[PDB]
């Protein structure tokens, strides 16, 4: 469970001017145990052949798992990516893709989490799993 408060309009400001923005990534939902952000599939996230780059479906995944991790810390604490894995499952034409991330262990020192990336049919297209670590600023 969220250790900050926080609110949608925030998050997405703290991820302006950076990758997550330039890839049209935004933060979109939230829940009391997972949070969701979407990406376009258009020119700036697809292989020259039109389908989503799965590079990309990653570059999403670490970004939402890492910003979930540091929303499970407390003060003067904050994450940092050790390692991620990615699956992919099906080729994406078009729409925008969601990907949300749910804990699979918060520890002391490493947090594992699993995110899972959907279809605008909700259709699994990624699954990848994040660590980690977690360091005090």
């Amino acid at each position: 469970l969220w250790k900050k408060t926080f609110t949608l309009e925030n998050l997405n400001q703290l991820c302006s001017n950076s990758a997550v923005s330039h890839l049209g990534i935004e933060i979109s939902a939230f829940g009391e145990d997972w949070i969701e952000a979407t990406m376009p599939v258009d020119h700036r996230t697809m292989q020259p052949f039109g389908v989503l780059h799965g590079g990309v479906s990653v570059a999403l995944a670490e970004t939402i798992g890492s910003l979930a991790g540091s929303l499970c810390l407390e003060e003067g604490k904050t994450v940092v990516g050790l390692d991620i894995n990615a699956n992919h499952l099906r080729p994406v034409r078009s729409g925008k893709v969601t990907a949300r991330a749910t804990p699979i262990n918060l520890g002391r020192n490493i947090q594992v989490w699993q995110i899972d990336i959907r279809t605008e049919e909700n259709k699994l297209c990624c699954v990848s799993r994040l660590t980690l670590s977690v360091i005090n600023l």
